[PDB]
């Protein structure tokens, strides 16, 4: 399945470079260190491959809030390929706001693209498909590494929790 | 074919955002504007599906000489995420000397380590024939596409043509 690339490649070309870094990069920022209390990168995964660049256009309480600090990577050619996080804060209710590492795995923007483009390679359907076997690998590639298991939480998100993604990052913080 | 997602990834995640970029960015160095006499990237390929992290190891004519102008796109929920490339010296017998945007097609990193994991979803030689689909389907799909088309060029490398990337880059650049 085309989703096994796309868990594999997510794996080994970002999660197992930046996640046994994650904490060092955290420590060095200044304005998060302890504003992030459990040192986890959240990946959301949209069940409708609807990746969001703004993530507050998906849910408007989940706002951009900073960078952590860059990993910097001599990678395929490039000295100092730039790998970069995002922080996003979380205000549910007034009472209480939350800081976490927040982004979409990027790699499925393609899978939407294919499914669009004018030979058709992928159809809608097939492309549902594949989000859901995306899921069920990297989570086992996840499972199995001792570098990367317990620093990522992957999160599915449906079509109609897409203004609940704040309360769903919650709750599992809560857990 | 797990080759048909990483060539469609490649294109729609890096190709079709830096390709259309690239004139501004070389218009935007200081110190390669004028020494990038054609306006585009060389994408290597390892057949071997080897990537080498200096170029300089495969080919001693062939040495990085700096970063162009990065891009900076938000992706994914990553504000301002950095696409960087490379500028490669290439120098020759004749003393003529050359600068090449140049790079490896770093998602095949990913094969590779797919091919070597102990739970390895594909075995050796099927990465072989998975390096061919990919060159193949890339070329059919930058040979659809109008941005894209003369802006870059798909270089694949043998294992016993390691010390001919210069004589190949050089070569292609006198087409
Ligand atoms: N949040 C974040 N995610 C990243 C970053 N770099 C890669 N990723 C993610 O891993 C996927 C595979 O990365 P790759 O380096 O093994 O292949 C990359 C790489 O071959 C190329 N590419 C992307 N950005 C590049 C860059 N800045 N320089 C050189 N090549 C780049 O495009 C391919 C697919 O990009 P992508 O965004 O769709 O998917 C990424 C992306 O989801 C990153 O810097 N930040």
């Amino acid at each position: 399945n085309v989703a096994d690339g796309f868990a594999w490649n997510y794996y080994f070309g970002y999660l197992k470079l930046v996640l046994p870094r994650l904490e060092a990069q955290i420590a060095k920022s200044s304005e998060f260190r302890y504003k992030i209390t459990k040192k986890k990168l959240y990946i959301l995964v949209p069940k409708t491959c609807y990746v969001y660049d703004n993530i507050a256009d998906a849910d408007p309480r989940v706002t951009w809030a900073g960078d952590l600090t860059p990993c910097k990577i001599n990678r395929g050619g490039i000295k100092e390929r730039i790998y970069k996080q995002a922080v996003y804060r979380v205000a549910m209710t007034d009472k209480h706001e939350y800081f976490f590492i927040l982004e979409y795995a990027s790699n499925l923007m393609s899978l939407y693209d294919m499914s669009l483009h004018e030979d058709a390679p992928l159809s809608r359907q097939e492309r549902d498909d594949q989000v859901v076997l995306f899921i069920r690998k990297l989570r086992e590639i996840l499972e199995g590494c001792k570098e990367c298991r317990g620093k990522c939480e992957i999160v599915p998100i449906s079509g109609d929790e897409k203004s609940k993604i704040a309360d769903v990052l919650v709750a599992i913080h809560n857990a």
